[PDB]
């Protein structure tokens, strides 16, 4: 049939090292943490190299184990897929412990990609049913998120640039960020080292994020999209322009929402527990401009950020209060 | 601006390798061998990471100057490269020695893809002045193409799969053939072991090889399309219907004819010495089903086979007597 496939579309990082443009996304239901093995297994077999994980989400010993089933029976080697995952503010001074609580996880010796998960710093509680021992997004008694005082997020990532730059350590092949806005991006610019790779956000139609890309073309960074569903329940397919736009091309409402970042040269991690659902939507619909344009009019006119828990209030672009329901 | 790009495009082999779909070609005229060097550094610099070489072109020393510079200089490593070259007739029954010949020619210790270029076995001529010594394309007084009686052309492919099967051998990553048929492809299957991963052919919306196309989905082998604006003087770019389709897509004539067999899954590697022309043909017209219809609809009505020398008339599906003229 009909090429590129979605699994066949490979960008280009900041220092060399290619990325596919599509990835599975793996922040699944604390219900289905299991699910996830068959997930992957799925996925790479119907094609995808690119899995999104992280330390937080504790899905990594299931991806691991998805892995570790491919290499074994010989459907895939290491070398061909890309391992991404991330450092969660718990752990914001302590990167060197986060990724090798991932590493081992994920049954692995190398990560293609690792990220500074937020901008944020929190204070370490324990728990012992909790991740690591520790409790994830702590709340005091009034219900507010326990930050560490005097903690600097970019301590993360100079944590990260140490570890990458490390000529005796190969753990792992480029360093990113993920939910920093444009002024923190300057900050971590003028005072950090490192280009990011990538970072990766909120995007999609209802959510265009127009003025990040351009900065984050003009300063040599990859945005990756996440939540390009929306979420729970994925209601960015049921916009009536991306059921249109589907239809015009000959693609499922997914392939649409796949396309529409890949298109404009964004790495997408769309999420699915479900097997045929991620065999089948790996088409390409090469979207016009003025089809793009009109996508991103509609965002622009409707903003809908589905991602915006309270943790996350005390940054400039988050509200803390979730989605605006009525922009749907 | 818009992505993919023809450089970020990546089919998978029989094997799992994969390979760009875009692809340099280097055979580039006798006066014009040294000019390769900058294409290759042309190309890749832009972003190609195919390179297509032969031992007949005479352009693999160019082709490894190239690679040789930018691994000195550091813009590209040996791995991210895919390297393709070919066994010629006159060494049918010695694949160990033209592999050799080639890799030192290259500066090279592997290249990715080794291909035989004809169905066909030469009789070895000597010639101080040419390739190896040798004659590349015997002709007798009469003017005949000397074949060597009684040489069988399959012989080149079981020499191909012994190299490619020693597991303490690296020289390849992967074998394939160019220019054959259904009925010689069927009698390789018969009798062959390895599948080949490409078999490289003339194709084009002049000669679209729909039923070549359809055998090799069938059996697991990607076309590779060679010669895909004609060759010579790039008559391909003067047919109505290509100048059309790349008006409304808004590409360049190049970008159009590299962007029709990308889309129908066929690797292509078109041809240029052009520093400025290779660098800006990189984008993708995504053609809808109809217009690959349109397309393959004026080369079944106007056939021209560009590539069709003496020497390969014995094959059935080659006249020797070059292009149909009154076809364009
Ligand atoms: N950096 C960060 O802070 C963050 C990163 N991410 C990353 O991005 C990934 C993607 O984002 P995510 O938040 O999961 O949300 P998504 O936008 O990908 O939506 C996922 C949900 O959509 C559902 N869905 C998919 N297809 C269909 C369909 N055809 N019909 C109906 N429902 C469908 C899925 O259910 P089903 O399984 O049944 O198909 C799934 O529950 C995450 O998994 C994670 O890796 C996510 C949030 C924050
Ligand atoms: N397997 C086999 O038996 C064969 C394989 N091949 C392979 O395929 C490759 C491509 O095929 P090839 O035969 O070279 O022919 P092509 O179809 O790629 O055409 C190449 C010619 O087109 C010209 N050209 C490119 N762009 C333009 C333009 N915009 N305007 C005008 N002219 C243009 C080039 O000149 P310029 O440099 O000035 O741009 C060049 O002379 C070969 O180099 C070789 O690697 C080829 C023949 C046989």
């Amino acid at each position: 049939m009909l090429h590129p496939k979605t699994t066949e579309i490979y960008f280009s990082l900041n220092n060399g090292v290619r990325i596919p443009a599509l990835g599975l996304g793996t922040a699944n239901p604390h219900e289905k943490l299991a699910e996830t093995k068959q997930a992957v297994k799925a996925a790479i077999k119907a094609g995808y190299r690119h899995i999104d994980t992280a330390w937080a989400y504790e899905t990594e010993p299931f991806v691991g184990e998805a892995i570790k089933e491919l290499l074994e029976d010989g459907s895939i080697k290491r070398e061909d897929l890309f391992i991404t995952t991330k450092v969660w503010p718990v752990l914001w001074d302590e990167v060197d412990r986060s990724l090798n609580e991932s590493l081992k996880a994920l049954g692995l010796e190398y990560v293609d990609l690792l990220l500074q998960h937020w901008p944020l710093c929190f204070e370490k509680i324990k728990d012992p049913k909790g991740i690591s021992g520790l409790v994830k997004t702590p709340v005091d008694d009034s219900g507010k998120t326990m930050y560490a005082a005097d903690g600097d997020y970019l301590e993360t990532y100079k944590q990260l640039e140490k570890i990458y730059l490390d000529p005796n350590d190969h753990r792992v092949r480029a360093i990113g960020v993920s939910n920093f806005s444009i002024e923190y991006l300057e900050r971590l610019i003028k005072e950090c080292r490192v280009k990011p790779t990538v970072n990766q956000v909120e995007t999609h139609p209802h959510l265009p994020q127009m003025e990040l890309r351009k900065f984050c073309f003009m300063h040599d960074i990859l945005l990756t999209a996440y939540s390009p569903l929306g979420s729970h329940g994925a209601p960015n397919l049921k916009i009536p322009l991306v059921k249109k736009l589907a239809e015009k091309y000959n693609v499922t409402g997914n392939d649409l929402l796949i396309s529409y970042h890949i298109r404009q040269g964004t790495i997408v991690i769309p999420r699915s527990l479900n097997p045929v659902r991620i065999s089948s939507s790996i088409e390409f619909a090469s979207l016009t401009k003025d089809e793009l344009q009109e996508l991103n009019d509609f965002g622009e006119k409707y903003p809908v950020r589905f991602i915006d828990e309270p943790f996350a209030a005390i940054l400039p672009e988050f509200t803390g209060n979730g989605p605006n329901l009525d922009n749907l």
